[PDB]
């Protein structure tokens, strides 16, 4: 197997900023005690690709979460403030685009590659947080 576009995704990641991650999960439903503890965490994410299959794992002192998935095909994702969703990731022009479907609600993930870091866009319902992500 040769190199993929989303191998610039590859490698290890350390959260060194957020932004309005708080009212994110507020409009995702998160209650208080898990936003407070979720919103203090400073988590690694572990992107790996073999294959068709790409693993993203987020360690941090809250939860340590992994999902590994093919682009376009459902899977189920239990999130880290336990939600069961139906999560289907695609690659748009160079962007991971995660829709994460519950409970009739949606939220959206985007993962991009911008300069050295890894940007995540966490958007529900006009809501929007900024992740930024260097390398560890
Ligand atoms: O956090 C990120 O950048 C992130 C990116 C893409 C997707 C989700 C992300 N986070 C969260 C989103 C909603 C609710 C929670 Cl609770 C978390 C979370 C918060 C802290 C935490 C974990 C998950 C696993 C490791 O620690």
């Amino acid at each position: 197997r040769g190199s993929h576009m989303c191998d610039a995704f590859v490698g290890t990641w350390k959260l060194v900023s957020s932004e309005n991650f708080d009212d994110y999960m507020k409009e995702v439903g998160v209650g208080f005690a898990t936003r407070k503890v979720a919103g203090m965490a400073k988590p690694n994410m572990i992107i790996s690709v073999n294959g068709d299959v790409i693993t993203i794992k987020s360690e941090s002192t809250f939860k340590n979460t992994e999902i590994s998935f093919i682009l376009g095909q459902e899977f189920d994702e239990v999130t880290a403030d336990d939600r069961k969703v139906k999560s289907t990731i695609t690659l748009d022009g160079g962007v991971l685009v995660h829709v994460q479907k519950w409970d009739g609600k949606s939220t959206t993930i985007k993962r991009k590659r911008e300069d050295d870091k890894l940007v995540v866009e966490c958007v529900m319902k006009g809501v929007t947080s900024t992740r930024v992500y260097e390398r560890a």
